[PDB]
């Protein structure tokens, strides 16, 4: 058969566990959670990277649904609960295709049934409002990872896309990691500074994840993972779930964005200004200089390198679909994963290497977090510490 044909067959047995999809935020922003207006049992290709038919076509067998909220607005906890409610309602509307999953055993149950295991991951520590009880409440509601920051620092952790703050994790930051370990919530080090990565790896007694990051050696962006951190993953037992964001996998796209940003500032605009005035400026840039386009091969180059540095047992996939406006050719929406698996086959990746990449590493890591949690929950009670107490 072709490599594509083979990829599809492999994915039927060991499907993709995708680590990060922002469909809930996209539904919030497009239709304020009116789910009939973006029904995923219908074709939503005009509006979204995701719907049920494309997930099936893509070989997705489990999804960490992001319950991301902005870190620059008040009421982040309320909005996080609204994000979680969005995911719950989606599961309840599509029981034929989706199955709530809280544990590694739930994931396997879903695979056995042919339903897509639906998990939740919070995207940024601001979602807990400096409160360990709030962290515990998010776990209770089903959240099974938390990205320690989003694009901004928070009071106790530094972000990759902000200036240095506390130097990685503060004392409270370390207490958050310890409580995540006790609860069994996976520590997600996507979006955080390299300092934060190393401090988390020092502190954590459970395997950690990167739910959507690629390789800083291949594409130099602070959103990507340095080799020294990748090297620490086998000892930690965790995994890096490669992402498709073109400016994190193609060096030319990083360079292009950096030039776009400079051009915006040269016109007196913040690089994120979205005003129509700012927009005409950017339009003129893009007309002078076309945006470079990443491909499936770009992403495979990351996986080859990450495999060499971290090891095949420490890899997964996290597309960032409905979380990023641009995508690589061949990976335009959630139906694309077989194209990536076929490229890897063409590069000589074995069937067991690919079963680990797609399914088994993710299941292992969540099981390990549950195992660590069993031991810590038996060993001590939950923390009542506050940020004032530990950080001043
Ligand atoms: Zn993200
Ligand atoms: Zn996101």
């Amino acid at each position: 058969m072709t490599s594509l044909e083979k990829a599809r067959e492999l994915l039927r047995e060991f499907p993709v566990v995708d680590g990060h999809n922002d469909l809930p935020w996209a539904l919030r922003e497009q239709v304020r959670y009116d789910l009939d207006a973006r029904d995923i049992a219908a074709d939503q290709s005009a509006h979204l990277h995701t719907d049920l038919a494309r997930l099936r076509s893509g070989g997705v067998g489990a999804q960490y649904w992001s319950v991301y909220v902005r870190s620059d607005l008040p009421g982040a906890v309320t909005a996080t609960l609204e994000q979680i409610d969005c995911v719950r309602r989606l599961i309840d509307r599509h029981p034929g295709e989706l199955r709530a999953a809280l544990t590694a055993a739930d994931m396997e149950a879903a695979r056995a049934e042919g339903r897509i295991a639906s998990l939740m991951g919070a995207e940024g520590g601001h979602s807990i409002d400096n409160s360990l009880a709030t962290l515990r409440a998010l776990y209770a509601l089903g959240v099974r990872y938390m990205t320690l920051t989003h694009n901004d620092n928070n009071a106790w952790a530094d972000s990759a896309t902000d200036e240095p703050g506390v130097g990685g994790l503060s004392a409270f930051g370390r207490e958050v990691v310890r409580e995540m370990n006790r609860e069994g919530m996976l520590v997600d080090l996507s979006h955080v500074a390299a300092t934060t990565m190393r401090d988390a790896l020092d502190t954590s007694t459970a395997p950690v994840i990167f739910s959507h990051s690629s390789s800083r050696a291949v594409c130099d962006h602070p959103r990507n993972i340095p080799d020294d951190v990748l090297e620490r993953l086998s000892a930690n037992g965790g995994m890096a779930m490669v992402t498709f964001v073109p400016k994190f996998v193609l060096q030319a796209a990083v360079d292009w964005t950096a030039e776009a940003d400079d051009n915006m500032r040269a016109h007196g605009f913040h690089h994120l200004d979205s005003s129509p005035e700012a927009m005409k400026v950017h339009a003129a840039f893009e007309e002078r200089v076309p945006r470079p386009v990443a491909t499936v091969s770009t992403v495979a180059d990351h996986l080859d390198h990450m495999r060499e540095v971290a090891g095949v047992d420490h890899l997964g996939i996290g597309g960032d679909y409905d979380g990023t406006p641009f995508t690589p050719d061949g990976l335009g929406d959630v139906s694309g994963y077989p194209n990536l698996i076929a490229e890897l086959l063409d590069r000589g990746w074995s069937q067991s290497d690919l079963a680990k990449l797609t399914w088994k590493n993710a299941v292992r890591v969540l099981d390990a977090a549950e195992d660590v949690s069993r031991g810590l929950r038996a060993a001590r009670g939950p923390s009542n510490a506050t940020i004032e107490q530990l950080d001043g």
